[PDB]
DNA sequence: TCCCTGTTTCACGTGGAACACCCT
DNA sequence: AGGGTGTTCCACGTGAAACAGGGA
């Protein structure tokens, strides 16, 4: 049995990554599917959104790659009986001092994330993970990590430049340590379709990337989160969009994104 | 002449830290005070904003720190009279390496900044440091670097955590690296007023942090940037907002932030 | 022991006359001061609100109007023992012939409600008289054997024109009929304060007549009776709003309504 | 041609008769059909409704049935080329003893709005009547000229009693003075589906009355003129909703109130 | 059987942003 | 095209009313 490893990434800040891989995950789960949370990050946002606070947490992520505990031993039962979370911390933050110390001996250290998660590949369905606004060793691990990648985009000037950084990145990792990775596809975010910016970011990137964005496979129109306060709300209560609001806009989305990762 | 060194900083991702630092400096600029604005961040999206492409720029920011360049060689005239920009690159993000080797000697290394920003203070008013979105390397070093430092709050459920542990940042090294540095003040960004999670969200920050809010000294009413698409639209034009339309609520509110800032 | 006689008057179909007067009715009487409510209306909703079937009682107010009957054998107990009722009759619709053979003859049918009350005026505090929606010989008997007049206003476009017009036939009267009689105040009706329709009518209304708005003496804001279907439901339980719903904010209106009149 | 003569009539005050009437009259003008409305009340809020003045008109509906004018002298045009008006005054008023000085003789005086109508009858597809809140001349003149009667319903207890009294009003007339008249049918107004009053009221309605209900022929469902304050701001432009608000649920109802009448 | 308190659900005002004129 | 205007569209807060347990 294997598990697809997806990544949600982006070096862009604040562009729905935490809130795409905490409702990917929710989502997913609702369909009886076994799913794996990691909150990659170290401000652990994704963590703080399933109603755990980062205090509370007794040993995390940053314990793992070390080798001070197996990665069964961190893992949390959500709220959904289907969703399991590895949470993470500010103690996730010293991993780059790990990282750099195993490149000038190894240039291994790419991997630690891979190796974490080779025991548990075979109790999942779907591991998704959750990186920071940075293209260094914690999103280089999780890509590294992964079968495929979820890109969130918010529609505004810097994604452009931007996710060709992170495409570049994405095929200089497939050139070297993992050309298993896939683009599972582009996510516009915090959408809002009416507006002149909204457009004109849109139409340079269907330019260039078209056939990556996400289609409904049913009616063939993209999958776009819209910008919906509620998405933002939601983690304040510790839940997923799902448990806190199911009928609104944000968890609509999320749920049609949630069927075309299952359609193929 | 010693310049007021601001640095902007929230280590919560897309919360305005670009458009504040391009914007502030920008606004500070036209009252004709010699202004340096940094862009401290790998994105680069200080550098994008005022019409530049870090594809096709000589020696950055990174070339000054590692000691290959002095500061005043990488200086760019912006279309502004006034501002000036050391620009970045994708290349910033190598300083991360160096950071834990010189951890790893003088136990130093926060300093790297503010040992390259010494020839160059004399010759500003105001110097302006766009950091990027965590608490590593960079941003300790814009921070350690600083007099003082603006943190821009998107008021939204992260920022309650968030901002909270940045204040833990400062007060570590209020008694460690830098014990001169001062809290500017709080900006709110993104501003909608009506919606029930920024008044809650601004509810439990002004019972901690009131007196650190940005304040109109003619009014005495808060100083916050509004949502307006115009701030995002206008480093699509290689612009300062003001450059775009100076009318707009968004160049109103930097710009009060800037006679505020003046003021002392 | 000389009853105040309160005729409660609008032109205007709809605008709450009958709910108005059943109400303050009621509510004058649990102050276990003596009510008389007169059902002026050929419609007849107010004796249909006090539960008593328009077929089923013997003689009505066009019967004493018309000398058939004296007003003492035509008053019925009803659920309070505080508030009796001369009740009405579809019949009260053949004043109308009787009224223009009157003028014709003796220069009188301004008056005959005036003598007809002359019986019974020293037996109770207050009489309560519900007016039909004309300036028609009805209203206009209802309004010269009043002391004072209470005008409900449904805060909507016709009242405008609607109630200036009605102020014309009251100083008509206060000029020729009837002089002694007051305005005893106005009494918006139905009221939704957030719609700008009612704001607006609000608004014209208070520039020519603000002075004669109906106030809580107690908080000094003014006394508006709420849309509350509540209210509506009453009458089909054949009761007044305070044996049906005591707690609804209708109820309260009509009291603080009843305070304000009692107090002078 | 013959015109279908359609009275619009319920004693009820502040039913919608008027909305019903005006909204009907220009409904049916805009389908290319010649429309001419009788503003057949005192109060003459058809006419303030087309932005018509009363201190501007000049000789009115009053000065028809005393033979003062021709009928073809006083009918004005609206905003719309396809709706005529015959407007009211205060005037008004007066006819009711010019009535019963015809009865006092030779007992008619029930069909002088008939006797009037003779010379427009064939110029006119519709002629659309409002009558006053009573069961008096007014009404009974226009319920013996017309044709057809809708009779709008607001939805609340005193409906009940008061239909069972209108529909009796018309078999009295079925029988002797207008023997033609049909009831074209009942259309609830001000209408707020959820309400158990509603609900309640209409229960009881369709109960005895159902089949005379206005259906929509296509879909088969009711229609019923939806609690709109559009509908209620509407004359205050002086404009029926067709040209203030043509998208609004009001509009609507009232457009397919005008095709069902199209089908005859 | 009288009560209480959450959730749904729905009309209506609010303000941002696009856009179509319209100025001249 | 630059600077008004107002008009149209869309999210989101607001509060009334029904309803569903949950109260023993
Ligand atoms: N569609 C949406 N509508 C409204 N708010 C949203 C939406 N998606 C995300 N948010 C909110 O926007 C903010 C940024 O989203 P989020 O934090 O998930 O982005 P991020 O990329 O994880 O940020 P970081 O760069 O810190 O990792 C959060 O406060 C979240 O609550
Ligand atoms: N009213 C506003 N104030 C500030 N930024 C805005 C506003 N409206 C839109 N934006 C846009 O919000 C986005 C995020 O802002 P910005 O990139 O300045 O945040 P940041 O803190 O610099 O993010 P990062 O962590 O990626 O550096 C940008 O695309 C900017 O163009
Ligand atoms: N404050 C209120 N809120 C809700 N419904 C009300 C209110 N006041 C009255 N009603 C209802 O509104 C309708 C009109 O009220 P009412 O009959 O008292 O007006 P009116 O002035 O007596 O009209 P008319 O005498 O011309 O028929 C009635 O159905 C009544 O049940
Ligand atoms: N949704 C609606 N449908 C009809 N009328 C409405 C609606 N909303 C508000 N109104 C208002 O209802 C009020 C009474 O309606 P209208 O005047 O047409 O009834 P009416 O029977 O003509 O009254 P009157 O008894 O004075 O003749 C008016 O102020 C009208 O503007
Ligand atoms: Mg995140
Ligand atoms: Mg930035
Ligand atoms: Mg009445
Ligand atoms: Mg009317």
């Amino acid at each position: 049995m294997m598990s697809e490893i997806i990544a949600v990434a982006n070096q862009k800040g604040g562009v729905g990554k935490t809130t795409t891989a905490v409702n990917l995950a929710a989502s997913l789960a609702v369909h009886e599917k076994k799913i794996l949370l990691i909150d990659f990050a170290p401000q652990a946002n994704a963590t703080s959104s399933l109603g755990f606070r980062r205090d509370k947490i007794d040993y995390d992520i940053y314990h793992v790659l070390i080798g001070r505990k197996q990665i069964s031993q961190v893992i949390l039962k959500t709220q959904m009986p289907f969703l399991d979370l590895v949470p993470s911390n500010l103690g996730l933050a010293g991993f780059e001092k790990t990282f750099y110390d195993s490149q000038d001996e190894n240039k291994r250290g790419e991997l630690m994330l891979k190796n974490a998660l080779e025991s548990v590949v075979g109790l999942y369905d779907y591991i998704i993970i959750d990186s920071p606004p940075a293209l260094g060793p914690l999103t280089i691990n999780s890509l590294s990590a992964a079968h495929s990648v979820i890109i969130p985009i918010q529609c505004e000037f810097f994604a452009l430049e931007g996710t060709k950084l992170l495409l570049n990145t994405i095929r200089m990792l497939q050139k070297s340590t993992n050309p298993k990775l896939k683009i599972r596809g582009f996510l516009p975010t915090m959408h809002v379709p009416q507006l002149n910016l909204t457009k004109g970011v849109l139409a340079e990137l269907f330019k260039y990337f078209d056939s990556e964005f996400f289609r409904d496979s049913a009616t063939g129109e993209y999958i776009m989160i819209p910008k919906s306060v509620k998405l933002a709300e939601s983690p304040s209560f510790g839940k997923p969009i799902l448990l806190y609001d199911i009928k609104s806009n944000g968890s609509i989305a999320y749920q049609k994104l949630a069927q075309s990762i299952l359609q193929g």
